[PDB]
């Protein structure tokens, strides 16, 4: 009977840490299922402001092409008749720069002729 | 022998019951403990395109400034010459034109003279 006393008390502990460890492992356990609960909805987070940058950055990346190839085409154009606006500036420079110099060249053709309109008269 | 055939098969039942538990458990933790690490893994990874994604930003943002006011500085320098231009160019042509009109009436005053 005293050896009987020991006997289910060495198995009354058996049990008592089989539920002390089972919790001391459950403890630990839900000290996971949460620290996992987060890195589970931190992905989800970062993982939707990356979609949020993507298509926000699709419209910029479409749109400032599109309002960047607007400016190319008035930039040659704004270069092209810029430089109509020299052909024709130039191009009148002669004719009136001639026309200044061809009653000149008109001149000695003419003032010869005042020397000897007055050898007749 | 029942009695003793008994209560050992149910003390052995629940023992095994009771190993199982812990068993099936600590199964269920490096588990939990491995995908807690295989998302670190995957957050890791995010935090580390939104840093290489953002440094790209960066340049493609600046330039693109550093474009616009080569451009800018373009534009605006030929609006100037072309100013400059019609302006100035016009200032040649009632010089010249005076000119062209002392020797239109001085061949009419040639001609009066004559």
């Amino acid at each position: 009977l005293e050896e009987q006393l020991n006997k289910s008390l060495k198995t009354i502990a058996s049990q008592k840490a089989a539920i002390e460890n089972y919790n001391q492992l459950k403890e630990d356990y839900n000290t996971l299922k949460r620290e996992l609960s987060d890195r589970d909805d931190e992905v989800k987070r970062l993982r939707e402001d990356i979609a949020k940058e993507n298509e926000l950055r699709t419209k910029a990346e479409e749109e400032a092409d599109k309002l960047n190839k607007e400016v190319e085409d008035l930039t040659a154009s704004l270069f092209d008749e810029a430089n109509n606006l020299v052909a024709d500036a130039r191009m009148e420079k002669y004719a009136i720069e001639i026309l200044n110099k061809r009653l000149t060249e008109q001149l000695r053709e003419k003032d010869m002729l005042l020397d000897t309109l007055t050898l007749q008269l």
